[PDB]
């Protein structure tokens, strides 16, 4: 029941481009590296890993999932300061492009 | 006694419009779209279903509530990337409107 | 051992004022209301209430506490949208006032 | 495998300085002061104390951890109003800093 959101959302406002939305490329790489780490450090599934990844850089909220090891705990810190920005402007560009599509 | 807040709040300062507080229009569809999905897919009650919809762009904090299913995990990201922006400019506009209200 | 922060922070950086940090006054008033509601509605203690209040507009996070009543649930939803933007500007002005203190 | 984030990130793009990233200095001192507080009050392991301390500036989300003493509740509000904006301006400068590195 989400075909509306996926297609008329975070694939629709992507095909709307300047140059400082090369930040969505940066986010992809910090998000993917994070997902690769949480799967392997923390033993979680990919979807749970991509959930937690995104959860540390948006107001979303981690569910049960949170790190348990020092290595993942620190990584979350290092990652957390780097992604917080790439999310903030991707959310802003993406938000305007909703109101520009109305 | 929530009256003071609902009435001197999300209704009072909601009626200050430029052209760019049609973000509130964009938001209400997106919060609602999310709430239908959460009620139907996640099985939850309207209030709690809305409570999670509003939680993924705001520093409120989602309840015991977190998505348990994959679609509701996937969807929460796609929705969350888009709304986080829509929540912010609205939130600033309303706050802006409280200060020049006294 | 908070006597450091409270004097060298919360009562330090406020003693610096423009026009727009009348925003502190509105946030002050919003939070006190919110706390009274939670103490009265949600039965929680004055700090537990005051903690949740501040929880909902900044990223910090509420540990155990989440509203259990439909009435307090909506109160947080309405109160959430108002307070968040006031949190931004008071939190931003107050942080710049650290930087102009070093 | 955190090395790629640690070195190709939170030190690699940490060392792009204007005048206005003296906040990173200010961050170090206030994040440190909190961690020392959390280690001492909350009994917690320094890492977990540094996990909570950062959790409250960023969209991270504190693990199972939260202030359970009143003073640590009283401290966290005072410190969250101060440190949030510092995590914001550095969050963007480091964000801008990944994009400028393409
Ligand atoms: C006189 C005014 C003329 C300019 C009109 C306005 C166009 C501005 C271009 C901005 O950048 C564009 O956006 C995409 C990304 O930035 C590129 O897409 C694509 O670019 C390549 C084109 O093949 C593909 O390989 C890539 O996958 C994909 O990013 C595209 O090419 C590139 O130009
Ligand atoms: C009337 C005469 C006035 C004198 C002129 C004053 C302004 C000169 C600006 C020179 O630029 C500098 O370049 C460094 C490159 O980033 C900066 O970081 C430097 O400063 C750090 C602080 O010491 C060093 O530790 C680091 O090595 C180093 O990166 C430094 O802050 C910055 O000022
Ligand atoms: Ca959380
Ligand atoms: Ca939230
Ligand atoms: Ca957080």
């Amino acid at each position: 029941t989400l075909m509306f959101k996926r297609f008329f959302g975070a694939v629709r406002t992507s095909w709307r481009d300047p140059s400082t939305r090369g930040a969505v490329l940066s986010l992809a790489i910090i998000v993917t590296a994070a997902t690769i780490f949480y799967t392997l450090a923390e033993k979680w599934s990919v979807i749970d890993s991509l959930f937690y990844a995104v959860s540390v850089g948006l107001p979303m909220g981690n569910g049960p999932l949170s790190p348990t090891l020092t290595l993942s705990k620190i990584f979350t810190l290092v990652y957390a300061i780097l992604v917080v920005g790439l999310f903030v402007t991707v959310g802003g560009s993406l938000a305007s492009a909703i109101v520009q599509n109305n």
